[PDB]
């Protein structure tokens, strides 16, 4: 018997009640999801599709005839499910009828009613086990060509001609989009066929039924499927557009985000705002029409029924000699409500199986894509698949255990000559023996995962705490390490805390040299390396500590320099070897080459200053069940009031009518001329149609109204908030709240919240309908509206703890490919192929588990209210039939009850969403409820004259400074009175607060004691807007955003072209732009990357001078710059700002040794203030310490 209880519980989910219920006490975490049964293990499915797919390529070869090959049984399996169930379905009309109608005694209308009951439940069961038997066949569909399209990509090649700049945006549109849309292709697929079989077996019952009339009907409904998919198409067409816009949106909003503490100083922040809310109106603009086209669909959906309906009838009561009669009328009612659905969707089918079939198309396309004495190679010609041999007569020798540097001209091909002794391109002729081992790779282009440092380091090698720090401390790493917010177990890489190409490049050098193999590469460690770090990383760590491994290393290196300490060297040019030989072969068989090193070489504090901004970033650093009824309500009265009035009444008129509709026909069908009722039922037939255009497009105005203004109301009041909150929270997720929360607010809500209102008054109309023709239905009801509240509840916790699981589950694997796509060279250096492989699938794993019991959870759900409905059927079929009322009454009564089954279950799920969105509604209605700054300004703005700068007078009166309240104030009794037209020179240990100092000028961080006094007014008793309009500043680090030269220079667009031009001229950056097309006119790209740096701080210098300030702040401009453009910068302060008043956060005391006053800062500590040369000739102090360095 025990088999019989398994497979009722594989039929009604037993398994999934115990983590369902537990849900409530404990998370579901990935331990407490059993693991993956080994029959559904992604590795197995992967093998079963290779070896379909090598089949196929035996005999060019398809991809649908692998995946058949693989998940037929399956899907035949699912279809047998589909159709069996679909057939006992149509049960339903057949069984109302007969009810109604009411030894062949399945005409007593008892037995037929317990038959109705089985059916039903028997139909649903059916149709669950067939929905799970296909989400499973998916998964593992998805599971197997993820890993198929990892494996492509472990063997893809390198060459530039294959791997494009959109080869990595291909890899991940494949993984993120074309396999989760074959997915669904696959989910959907037994629909394709029980959809029209479903639909020709509907026709034919109405036939049956009603006659030739309800042709009309069958019709007007079939018309309904070409409208929907027309309609989706239209959708689909505004939802890109939406895209568009929401993409250019996002890229304005990320870029004035980043950089925010920039605008706040200029003070430009109003206009950028404005230019975002330009941007969102446009986006608005198309996604108003996005929201017609979606109302178009629910209002045709919800009333071409009724249009069919109407038609039917009409048609019957004219083109039939006998009247009309209850039990035909209504079991042609059910079969309405039957194929509505199925032909609402076979559009979507339709939709879903031709991007399946362009995504398969794509994946085709990708896969059948190119694909690839310690080492002497001879007669050696290599290529990158042009047909050119980029390298040719390849004879070089790798000594055994011994360094070997390789020197060259810029682009000679020693990094093609290493990629070549991988095996990474094409041979022409020639080979390479090894004497294949693995090699560690340190890419000329470095290259990190998304873990922590110390998963770099290791690198899947057995961590060794000795070998970990001995390399550390080669590579001189141990410092910037510390100056991480965790040190080690601190994330890099693209997601991570950013690095820059010095570190990055040491990194991948510490990962090289800890790796334990034979054979070491290191493509010019050296990029981006100072003199002392890289003679350290050359001493200890090349030579030493190698030598004591005895290791076999290859070194390349444009720096001549090292050449001594190297046992065997490499001569190359224009792809290929002059010689190759030690300092003393080379000398004795080519005197120039070996005097030509000389004579390039005799022709000959980054690292500092890189540590410096990293430390910068450091100095900052119970009942989870019940929906958020007060966010909803707000969200709902965000729109306004008069159109939450608008929606409801509209929406409860509107089952009214449908309600009347259905009570008209049962009193028609009454009796046993027809005027009256046909009248009376085309009128309320057109007000139903009327009510629902009316609601679809009520619902619709309210969630676009609603999105616009939280949007708008979350974007002022981020952008006027203080800095101290894009100081601590992290940049992505104040990214966040723009990108998907909005869209989550944009287009999820207004459709699920229509469909859950619709869905909750369709099933309380039932209800109270039933209750009407069986009053006593109530005691019955009770016990199922008690079973209904658990269900809803168990159910939406485990889905939200399941889906948030999920969504976690699923990023690693992204995050995953795109890391595993670059890189391809040093994996297949290390030739850890075997080790990511690995990763990759038990990420997969993990996530297909995740999908596959949100799915079951949904499974689970749907039974037990799909049980609860059949209960509901069977005891108003009883009673009703027990019940003496009118046949009309009866049939109204079956007809609603058997429909209430397809919403009991909508209702919750839809609930759950909604919760789930409501969940994204709270976070933004949240970060939008932040405090703003005291822009207020106690002075009235005309007292302050006008031109209140022009003077440039400054005083400090024993000024103290706080970031934070609660925290130890930076600066402390900072006293300080600046002459007009003068110049001051700051300068002192790092963290001295003179960037501090230059905030509290600017208000940015809070003056907890004393004051700064600017033409004898308070900068406290002054509107910020005001002081930061009006007064200039010269970061470090210019920053300018996307747009033209004119925006850059001035976007509040008030000073002539004229201004502008003499403005570049005197910055020396007329030339500059006049050079290039466009003029004034021409675009930037954002971040200034399309200028120099240099170039970036004349436009800065450039702002300053049209900004006429009157005053001049500098924080280490000069840093990160050429000597000559440091020159340009210090002749144009010292000319162009003759009569302003500078104010210099000195990297370099020599920089500022000419200005007319000096600061030293010491732990917010003035400890001198004079003129730089008193200081020098009256003690020997720290001043004079470091500027004498
Ligand atoms: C994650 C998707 O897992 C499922 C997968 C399925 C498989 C399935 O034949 N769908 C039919 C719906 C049935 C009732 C007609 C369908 C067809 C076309 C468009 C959408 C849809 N449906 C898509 C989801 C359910 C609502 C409309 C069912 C149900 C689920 C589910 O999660 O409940
Ligand atoms: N992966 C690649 N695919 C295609 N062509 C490549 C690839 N790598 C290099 N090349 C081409 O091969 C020639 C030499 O490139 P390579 O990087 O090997 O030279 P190099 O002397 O090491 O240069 P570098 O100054 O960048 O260190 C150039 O034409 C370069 O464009
Ligand atoms: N964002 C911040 N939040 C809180 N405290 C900060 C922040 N930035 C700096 N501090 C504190 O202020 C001290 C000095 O600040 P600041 O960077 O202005 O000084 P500095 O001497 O000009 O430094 P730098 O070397 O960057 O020019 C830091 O040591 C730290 O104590
Ligand atoms: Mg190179
Ligand atoms: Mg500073």
């Amino acid at each position: 018997l025990q088999p019989f209880v398994n497979l009722l519980s594989k039929a009604t989910y037993w398994w999934m009640n115990t983590l369902i219920i537990s849900a409530h006490r404990k998370p579901i975490d990935l331990k407490a999801i059993g693991k993956l049964p080994i029959a559904m293990r992604a590795v197995t499915n992967y093998v079963c599709l290779k070896e379909a797919y090598e089949e196929q390529k035996k005999k060019t070869p398809s991809i649908w005839l692998a995946m058949y090959r693989a998940f037929g049984r399956p899907i035949l399996l699912s279809s047998t499910f589909r159709y069996l169930a679909d057939l006992l379905g149509f049960a339903g009309p057949l069984c109302i009828s007969g009810i109604v109608q009411r030894k062949e005694f399945l005409e007593n209308a008892h037995v037929l009613a317990v038959l109705l009951f089985l059916a039903l439940i028997l139909q649903r069961t059916f149709l669950q086990a067939s929905y799970y038997v296909t989400i499973e066949t998916g998964i593992n569909l998805r599971g197997a060509l993820l890993a198929m399209i990892y494996n492509k990509i472990l063997r893809l090649s390198t060459s530039n001609l294959s791997m494009g700049e959109m080869t990595l945006g291909q890899i991940n549109n494949l993984v993120a989009i074309e396999t989760n849309q074959l997915m669904w292709f696959l989910f959907l697929c037994p629909n394709l066929w029980a959809m029209p079989v479903q639909i020709i077996m509907g026709v034919i019952l109405l036939y049956n039924l009603l006659g030739s009339s309800a042709l009309v009907g069958a019709a007007v409904i079939v018309l309904l499927a070409p409208i929907q998919y027309f309609i989706a198409t239209k959708l689909a067409e505004a939802q890109k557009s939406t895209l568009d816009y929401s993409t250019e949106r996002l890229k304005k909003t990320n870029e004035i985000l980043k950089g925010i503490k920039l605008l706040k100083l200029y003070a430009w922040e109003h206009i950028f705002c404005k230019s975002v809310e330009e941007t969102r109106m446009k986006e608005l603009s198309s996604l108003k029409t996005f929201a017609l086209y979606t109302s178009l669909s629910i209002f045709m959906n919800a009333a071409i029924p009724i249009a069919a309906v109407l038609a039917t009838f009409v048609t019957h009561a004219y083109a039939s000699g006998n009247n009309l009669k209850p039990a035909e009328a209504f079991a042609s009612l059910s079969l309405f409500h039957i194929l509505v659905t199925p032909l609402f969707l076979l559009s979507t089918v339709v939709r879903f199986a031709v991007k399946a079939i362009i995504s398969v198309q794509k994946l085709n396309e990708f896969l059948l894509s190119d694909e690839i004495v310690a080492i002497k190679v001879t007669n050696g010609y290599f290529s990158w698949g042009s047909g050119l041999a980029t390298l040719s007569n390849i004879d070089i020798r790798i000594p055994t255990g011994q360094l070997t540097m390789i020197v060259g001209q810029v682009g000679c091909g020693k990094s093609s000559l290493l990629l070549a002794i991988l095996g990474e391109m094409q041979t022409l002729e020639g080979k390479v023996y090894w004497n294949r081992y693995s090699v560690a790779y340190a890419a000329q282009k470095p290259w990190l995962l998304n873990a922590t440092v110390e998963e770099n380091i290791t690198f899947g090698s057995s961590f060794n705490r000795q070998r970990y720090k001995a390399v550390t401390d080669a590579c001189s790493l141990q410092p910037d390490i510390d100056l991480l917010p965790f040190g080690d177990q601190t994330e890099i890489g693209e997601r991570g805390i950013n690095l820059s190409g010095g570190q990055r490049q040491r990194i991948c050098v510490a990962r090289a040299l800890y790796q334990n193999t034979n054979i070491v590469f290191l493509d010019d460690p050296f990029s981006a390396l100072d003199i002392h770090l890289s003679d350290h990383l050359m001493q200890e760590g090349i030579l030493k500590f190698l030598q004591d491994d005895k290791r076999t290393v290859v070194l390349v290196t444009h720096k001549l320099q090292y050449l001594t300490h190297a046992d065997w060297i490499i001569a190359m040019k224009d792809g290929s070897v002059l010689r190759e030989g030690t300092l003393k072969d080379i000398q004795t068989k080519d005197v120039e080459l070996y005097e030509h090193w000389k004579t390039l070489m005799n022709r000959q504090d980054q690292t500092t200053l890189e540590r410096k901004t990293l430390r910068r970033a450091m100095y900052s650093r119970r009942l989870r069940t019940k929906m958020p009824w007060k966010t909803c309500w707000w969200y709902l009265t965000s729109g306004g009031f008069f159109l939450l009035f608008l929606m409801i009444f509209s929406k409860l008129l509107k089952h009214s009518v449908i309600v009347a509709i259905d009570y008209w026909l049962a009193t028609w069908t009454s009796e046993y001329d027809q005027t009256f009722y046909v009248a009376g039922f085309s009128i309320l037939c057109g007000a139903g149609i009327f009510l629902c255009l009316v609601t679809s497009l009520t619902v619709e105005w309210m969630g676009l109204t609603a999105a616009k203004n939280l949007h708008h109301n979350l974007l002022n009041k981020i952008i006027l908030g203080p800095i101290r909150f894009f100081d601590t929270t992290p940049l992505g997720l104040i990214l966040n709240r723009f990108s998907a929360d909005t869209n989550i607010i944009d287009q999820h809500i207004p459709p699920t919240l229509e469909s859950l209102t619709r869905s909750t008054l369709l099933c309380l109309s039932a209800i109270g309908m039933i209750s009407y023709a069986t009053p006593v239905f109530l005691i019955a009801l009770a016990p199922l509206g008690v079973a209904f509240y658990f269900i809803q509840k168990y159910f939406r916790v485990a889905s939200k703890d399941l889906q948030e699981l999920d969504d976690s589950t699923q990023l690693p694997l992204l995050c995953h490919f795109s890391e595993t796509a670059e890189g391809l060279t040093t994996i297949r250096a290390f030739r850890h192929e075997t080790r990511f492989k690995q990763r990759m699938l038990e990420l997969t794993d993990t996530n297909n588990i995740a999908y596959l019991f949100l799915s079951a959870a949904n499974r689970w759900l749907e039974v037990r209210t799909d049980y609860l409905g059949a209960c509901i059927v069977l005891t108003a079929s009883i009673a009703s039939i027990s019940g003496s009322s009118n046949s009309g009454l009866v049939g109204l009564g079956l007809l609603y009850a058997l429909t209430i089954t397809n919403y009991l279950n909508w209702v919750v799920r839809n609930l759950a969403d909604l919760e789930v969105q409501m969940g994204a509604v709270k976070k933004v209605n949240s970060f939008l409820t932040m405090e703003s700054e005291n822009y207020e300004g106690t002075m009235d703005p005309s007292q302050v004259p006008e031109h209140w700068p022009q003077e440039g007078e400054i005083k400090i009166h024993d000024l103290c400074v706080r970031y934070e309240n609660n925290l130890k104030p930076v600066l402390k009794h900072v006293k300080a009175y600046i002459k007009p037209g003068q110049k001051v020179g700051i300068c002192g240990r790092t963290g001295s607060g003179k960037s501090s100092l230059s905030l509290a000028f600017f208000r940015m961080v809070d003056i907890f004691d004393g004051k700064i006094v600017i033409d004898g007014i308070d900068i406290s008793k002054l509107p910020l807007h005001t002081l930061r309009s009006r007064l200039s500043i010269i970061l470090q680090d210019p920053i300018l955003f996307s747009g033209s030269i004119r925006f850059n220079l001035d976007p509040e667009c008030k000073c002539t072209d004229d201004r502008l031009w003499e403005a570049l001229e005197i910055a020396q950056l007329k030339n500059m732009v006049k050079s290039l097309p466009g003029g004034l006119d021409a675009t930037v790209t954002e971040g200034g990357e399309n200028f120099s740096v240099g170039q970036r701080q004349l436009f800065c210098l450039a702002r300053a001078f049209v900004r006429k300030s009157s005053i001049l702040i500098m924080d280490e401009a000069t840093a990160s710059i050429d000597m000559a453009t440091e020159n340009i910068l210090q002749k144009v302060v010292m000319t162009a700002f003759a009569d302003r008043t500078v104010v210099t956060i000195a990297h370099r005391v020599h920089t500022i040794l000419t200005a007319d006053l000096v600061i030293v800062m010491k732990r917010g500590n003035i400890l001198e203030y004079d003129t730089p040369e008193s200081l020098l000739a009256q003690e020997d102090g720290v001043f004079a310490s470091f500027v004498r360095a």
